[PDB]
């Protein structure tokens, strides 16, 4: 579901119950420097005012960065979650799709930091998101 | 209505058709100076691996922070939408609620700053999100 | 004079009494999409443990993306400062030089935004920064 | 100088001689939740437009969080330095002197957390810094 990396048999909550299922948050590419994802965007994904949800822009960046991470630590015996993100909104989103590039700018042995851009459907840069990803050893 | 501020008699999306009514913030206080939020935890706020989705706190620090400043300027004829979000992540949280305080910390003709604190039920401090909220006179 | 942009006939501080001119940076290109500057690692540059200063790549990172920006909006009327500015640290540097390259990535009615990247001399990326500058009406 | 913590018999470099001691940063309380310091504005502080330079905010901040980090950890065989630092610049300061205040908002095993306030003489808060400070062991 959602197309995420399949790096364990069994994972504690099904795709289409978590927030990304929910919202519709699908990955398309993935590879140890790049990624892509995108979704529909629908009033779920909206606040009040009719536009995209500054949340969802978070979001999505977020489980983009770390999931393409984990795509690579998870066979290490190593876990990956976010640390740090920023994000800034620079066009709003009303509605189409938003389609996020992660680009991966440094891969220390404790903190991946990616790079991902928020498109709209004529290509406008309508957000970007900072991450700072943390590696750690598994605990079992 | 989540109880967020009532400023317009028309809203181009209801709050249960929302992101937040989606997954579940509710308002609890509101001032000019500081407002307070929280949601249940469910699988809905959660990513698969069971932990509350880093966007969440985003999510939720977002709305609070924004519609905290269209609770003052929005009777001015101003907008407010999120510029930018800077959040980091101290500890996870599993289950439970998460709870949201917001405190203003610079007031600016353009530019409202909020620092927010995220809790879990325990009380501890489980991520900080500072938002930039960007104040503009309401288009025609 | 750090080959800034030549916008007024006058400034009230000199380059060579500015942190800037104290440290030592120097503007190599710049065009309204892109700019380079770079520093001699000095001392100065440096705290006590060595390293060159966290600070220090910040200050490039400020000074050649607002004044990037002033190329522009100055002959139009508009001040430039810097509004936030967001630096991540990946590796140090010990001596040689910091070489800064700010791409400009959105430019809006009131809000420039760009990253700049600054690397050693083996062309190693030792640290980012994002900037956010404010574009305001030049106050008379 | 500056009074920074003494924690080691010798230091690379001498304070008169870094970038702190240049601009004259000094520290005044130190506590291992809790650090204040200061500096007066003189042009080495100031970019050409006549304030008080972006980077000087920051590299206040950096030392000030970092150093009050490494007054503990230092004598635990750890070392610590800034991996992340996000400034918001709020009003400039023109004259006088800027006073920092650093407190600790988490303090992990691998990452401590710092809020630094920047304010004028008059008690107005001009720039907010927040950093993240990484803790390794010495590499001797
Ligand atoms: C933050 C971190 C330690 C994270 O490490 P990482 O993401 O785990 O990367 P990794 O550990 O993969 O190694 C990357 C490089 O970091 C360095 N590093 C990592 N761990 C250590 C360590 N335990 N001891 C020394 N260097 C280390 C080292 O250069 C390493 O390269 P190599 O020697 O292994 O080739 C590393 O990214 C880094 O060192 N970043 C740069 C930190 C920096 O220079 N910050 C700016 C200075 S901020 C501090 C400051 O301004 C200040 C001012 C005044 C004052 O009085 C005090 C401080
Ligand atoms: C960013 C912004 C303009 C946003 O304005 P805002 O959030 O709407 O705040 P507001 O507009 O309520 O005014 C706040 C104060 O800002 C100043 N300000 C605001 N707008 C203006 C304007 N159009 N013209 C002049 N000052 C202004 C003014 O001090 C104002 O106080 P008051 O005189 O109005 O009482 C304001 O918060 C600000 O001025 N912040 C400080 C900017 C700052 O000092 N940044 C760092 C230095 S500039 C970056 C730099 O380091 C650099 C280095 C080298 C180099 O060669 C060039 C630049
Ligand atoms: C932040 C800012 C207003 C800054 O404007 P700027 O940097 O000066 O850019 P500029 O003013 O050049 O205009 C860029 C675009 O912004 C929009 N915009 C700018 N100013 C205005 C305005 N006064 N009125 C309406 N739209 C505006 C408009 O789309 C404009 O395009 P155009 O129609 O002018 O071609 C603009 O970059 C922006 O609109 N960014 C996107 C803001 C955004 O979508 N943020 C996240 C959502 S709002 C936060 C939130 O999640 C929330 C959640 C729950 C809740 O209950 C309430 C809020
Ligand atoms: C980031 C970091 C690991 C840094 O650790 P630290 O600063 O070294 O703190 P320390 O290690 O002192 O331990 C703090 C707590 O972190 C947790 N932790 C630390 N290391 C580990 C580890 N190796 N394994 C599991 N938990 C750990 C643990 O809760 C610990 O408490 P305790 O069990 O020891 O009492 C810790 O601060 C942390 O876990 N922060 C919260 C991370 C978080 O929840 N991020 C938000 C989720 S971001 C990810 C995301 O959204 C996503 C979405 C979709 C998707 O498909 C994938 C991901």
């Amino acid at each position: 579901g959602g197309n995420l990396p399949d790096v364990a048999s069994h994972y504690p909550v099904a795709y289409e119950q978590t927030l990304d299922g929910t919202v519709g948050f699908v990955i398309d590419e993935m590879t140890p420097e790049r990624a892509t994802a995108s979704v529909e965007v629908t009033d779920t994904l909206r606040q009040r005012w009719g536009l995209v949800h500054g949340g969802a822009y978070c979001a999505l960046a977020q489980m983009l960065a770390t999931e393409a991470t984990v795509a690579v630590v998870h066979e290490k015996g190593m876990m990956a979650v976010g640390q740090s993100n920023h994000t800034s909104f620079f066009r709003p989103v009303k509605e189409g799709h938003v389609r996020a590039e992660a680009v991966r700018i440094h891969a220390g042995s404790t903190t991946w930091f990616w790079d991902v851009s928020l498109r709209d459907d004529a290509g406008r840069l309508c957000a970007v998101s900072s991450m700072s990803i943390a590696v750690r050893p598994r605990r079992d």
